[PDB]
DNA sequence: TATGGATCCATA
DNA sequence: TATGGATCCAT
């Protein structure tokens, strides 16, 4: 996979150029981005196009999350203290570790988005909240171009659409990256369906 | 319905105290978002209780948003200049208003989220940003409690559930208002799921103003 | 290729 | 029991 676009809040910036740690947090994240392929077979991110909506979104975020995990050993699903502690409601955020060095020490989270679009305004919300009760030092939010979605699930996140609501994290060091495939194809096969939500396969019983 | 849970910012709670038309305002909010009730022929609101997201939650909303813009003249589908002038990305509010006593405008930005409750975040930070630039002056969002969205179509945006998240308004006027029925039986009809239960009504667009 | 939903899922 | 995801829908 790619990273085509990418915001990065001045706060965030300042970090990137003045401290190894959050570098060395920001390459760990980016490899990791980079890293889902498509189909198993290839060393590269291809996406079937021959319908729009046409491809499932639940495999991508598999070898994004193995890289972070098994490699650079970072945390899954952490709950944050203002959530799970004291006001004892919501879920954790996807991954978070702890960057250390002598006596600093640099905590980041991040949230990888493939659910709804909405689904992501939580997702900076949630991180916006761990920052401000500083628990994270840096927020990070991975999601799919409007050129990749178009051949995904209808309305998952996409950069351009969130793109609107990146000025409510100013002053707070956050990071926005948009990943793109390296091909665009009908050679390869569709990425598989959930019967989630409205799928033709989800059971209603209202008819 | 009956407003069970609500949470005022201190922004909000000073206008509502020193401001007559934010105070207006919420009376008509208020009185809107109790309007609501099950059998069409009804007093009050009675939710079907048979089991879990047993009820469409599109009905619900009719006769709020009916009082709203004909009895109250909101409009509807406000686009905010920052989505739509600067960012050209976004769409509208969902309710407007402006309120006008001689020299003084009021403008009142809400919607009423029965949407899943990540769309919940996105009406926040879209009145959020309303508020930051200046182009209202006090943000409103209804949404059911638990107990009754217990009943509701699975995950639809809940008082409880957005409560982690009020404290993102810090600093702006903001009002959240937590409804709920007032009765649970089985013998009221269900409120229909997909288009059953979607009205064919026109509904107040603000484009359509002057 | 726009946009706020409405709904049902999968894991706990 | 609760919470983050995923899939189409109506305009
Ligand atoms: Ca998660
Ligand atoms: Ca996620």
């Amino acid at each position: 996979m790619e990273v085509e676009k990418e915001f990065i809040t001045d706060e965030a910036k300042e970090l990137l150029s003045k401290d190894k740690l959050i570098q060395q947090a920001y390459n760990e994240v980016k490899t990791s981005i980079c890293s889902p392929i498509w189909p198993a077979t290839s060393k590269t991110f291809t996406i079937n196009n021959t319908e729009k909506n046409c491809n499932g979104v639940v495999p991508i975020k598999e070898l994004c999350y193995t890289l972070l995990e098994d490699t650079y050993n970072w945390y899954r699903e952490k709950p944050l203290d203002i959530l799970k502690l004291e006001k004892k409601k919501g879920g954790p955020i996807d991954v978070y570790k702890e960057f250390i060095e002598n006596s600093e020490l640099k905590r980041v989270g991040m949230e990888f988005e493939t659910g709804n679009i909405s689904s992501a305004h939580r997702s900076m919300n949630k991180l916006l909240l761990g920052l401000k009760h500083g628990e994270i030092d840096l927020a990070i939010i991975l999601m799919p171009i409007k050129q990749l979605a178009y051949y995904l699930t209808d309305r998952v996140t996409n950069f351009e659409e969130l793109e609107p609501y990146f000025e409510l994290t100013e002053g707070q060091p956050f990071i926005f990256i948009g990943f793109n495939a390296e091909a665009y194809n009908s050679n390869v096969p569709l990425i598989p369906k959930g019967s989630d939500g409205m799928s033709k396969r989800s059971i209603k019983k209202w008819k």
